[PDB]
């Protein structure tokens, strides 16, 4: 009935009175399948 | 019935009183099916 | 019946009294079948 994929990329900065935060080459598969 | 992708990239700075955050080539791919 | 794709991308500065954030080359792809 129900089929769900849920996929977040989180990036954030509190500054409060440089910053680097990198994510590289990132690959995602997701496989769900029924029979 | 319900089939459902969802896919979110959150990119947030909070600057009270430089900054670098990257994603470097992402690649997603999202396969769900039914037999 | 139902089949949904959600792709969202989020980008955003919260700046109060530089920023810089970049996406490089994203490729998405959502594949969902039935049989």
């Amino acid at each position: 009935k129900v089929q769900i994929i849920n996929k977040k990329l989180d990036l954030s900065n509190v500054q409060s009175k440089g910053s680097v935060q990198i994510v590289y080459k990132p690959v995602d598969l997701s496989k769900v399948t029924s029979k």
